[PDB]
């Protein structure tokens, strides 16, 4: 698709460890992560505003490390990833800058890339804008048209092709909400839940009609553009197809977002169950809000860089809490993630140091228990405090630590 950005090299690990276990967002419990040679992954993108913010960070080094690890583990892997490049927020924050909303999302895509490339996160395969993914919504859209999963509201100046919310039996399995969060969460997230015509509040637009002032598109459903959830469902459905391993993204996308999302594909293609699992994460600003520019609560990571920090101090940094506790960024955070990053630096430079056996498989195992950076890092902190206080004999362990902790968490030391 688009062009993504450029991996860094990565070094190959001898051994391994335990298959990656996994907390899945739907079942709303660990479970084991069990792809085919070739694993599959969908990140839902960013809108292109707002740069790499961290909470943009939070939620793709996370995924960094599932890619990291499958590799780790002999997986050949598909990362797939959108841009949402047509977006009503987009077009807000567009307006409010004085600016094209499309030399606004290019130049923002633009520092993402940049950005991604400075905190070396591998690149996904297919990267796709919304814009280059019209034909495979319209497609899509004329499938949920044919079955009567979708219809077109009655409405002759607009008339929005909407999906069913009951097409699928097992709508709700992966959020688990029920009505009434749905409808607070629909109208706060982008829904429309008192447009007239709807047959269920609930029912999610697929096909926006043609609209003064908005960008459109020809379809066989009258001229408009596509509903998000719909965009993402067939860029998925269309690049990786039904055995899809993971589908991930922001905290906040687990309603509507991902619900619809699977609830479509679901309903096109006959599955049960559109992604094995379903993984959010995400980290809020200083606030407890969502980082935004107009919150101003936005921290992003070409500002840090800026200021000096090592793109390994943000990863660290970010590692230093779970990605399903609450993360926080403070001068606090960005302190031990530098000492952190001094530390492992300096045993790492060692002439020799102890065995590095234990280290690198408890690494393994943390990492593979639903991602448990902690304890990965104390794991670490661990062996490098015993090299510097002890010492030790073996002239490749400081070499061998360094490249696992390349190869499995992205730091460069
Ligand atoms: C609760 O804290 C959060 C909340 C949201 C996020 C986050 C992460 C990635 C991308 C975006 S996003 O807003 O840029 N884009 C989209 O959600 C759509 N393009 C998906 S298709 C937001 C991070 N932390
Ligand atoms: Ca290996
Ligand atoms: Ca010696
Ligand atoms: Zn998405």
């Amino acid at each position: 698709g688009m062009q993504s950005w450029s991996a860094p090299a990565i070094p190959v690990v001898p051994g391994r460890g335990p298959a990656l276990r996994l907390f899945d967002s739907a079942d709303r419990q660990v479970r084991p992560v069990t792809p085919g040679p070739t694993a599959t992954m969908y990140v839902c993108g960013i809108t292109p505003y707002d740069a790499t913010h961290l909470g943009h960070a939070a939620t793709y080094l996370t995924f960094d490390l599932v890619h990291r690890l499958w590799l780790d583990a002999g997986h050949t892997v598909q990362y797939v990833q959108n841009v949402t490049d047509v977006d009503d927020p987009l077009f807000e924050r567009a307006e409010r800058d004085g600016i094209d909303w499309r030399t606004l999302g290019d130049r923002e895509t633009q520092l993402f890339r940049e950005d991604m490339a400075a905190l070396r996160v591998l690149p996904p395969h297919d990267y796709v804008a919304a814009t280059d993914a019209i034909a495979e919504v319209v497609e899509m859209v004329e499938k949920l048209l044919a079955s009567g999963a979708a219809y077109i509201v009655e409405d002759a100046e607009y008339p929005d092709v909407y999906f069913r919310a009951d097409a699928t039996a097992q709508f709700g399995y992966e959020s688990g909400y029920d009505r009434d969060t749905m409808l607070t969460l629909f109208a706060e997230r982008g829904g429309d839940p008192d447009r007239p015509g709807k047959s269920d509040q609930l029912d999610a637009l697929l096909w926006r009609a043609e609209r003064p002032g908005e960008p459109s598109w020809p379809s066989p459903f009258g001229r408009g553009r596509p509903g998000w959830h719909v965009e993402c469902s067939a860029i998925a459905l269309t690049r990786i197809g039904t055995g899809l391993d993971i589908q991930g993204g922001g905290s906040d996308l687990i309603f509507p977002h991902h619900e619809y999302s699977a609830a479509h594909a679901e309903s096109v293609t006959g599955e049960r169950r559109f992604a094995r699992h379903y993984v959010h994460t995400g980290m809020i600003g200083w606030d407890g809000h969502k980082m935004s520019k107009s919150r101003g609560n936005l921290v992003l990571v070409s500002q840090l860089r800026a200021q000096g920090v090592d793109p390994s101090a943000i990863r660290l940094g970010l590692f230093s809490g779970h990605y399903r506790e609450d993360r926080f960024w403070s001068n606090e955070v960005l302190d031990e993630a530098n000492a952190r990053l001094a530390r492992w630096r300096s045993a790492t430079a060692l002439p020799e140091a102890p065995d590095a056996t234990d280290v690198i498989a408890r690494v393994r195992q943390y990492l593979a228990d639903d991602l448990d950076t902690p304890k990965a890092l104390a794991a670490l902190d661990g062996w490098c405090t015993d090299a510097l206080s002890y010492g030790g004999h073996d002239t490749e362990s400081p070499r061998l630590v360094a490249t696992t902790v390349d190869a499995l968490l992205g730091v460069d030391l």
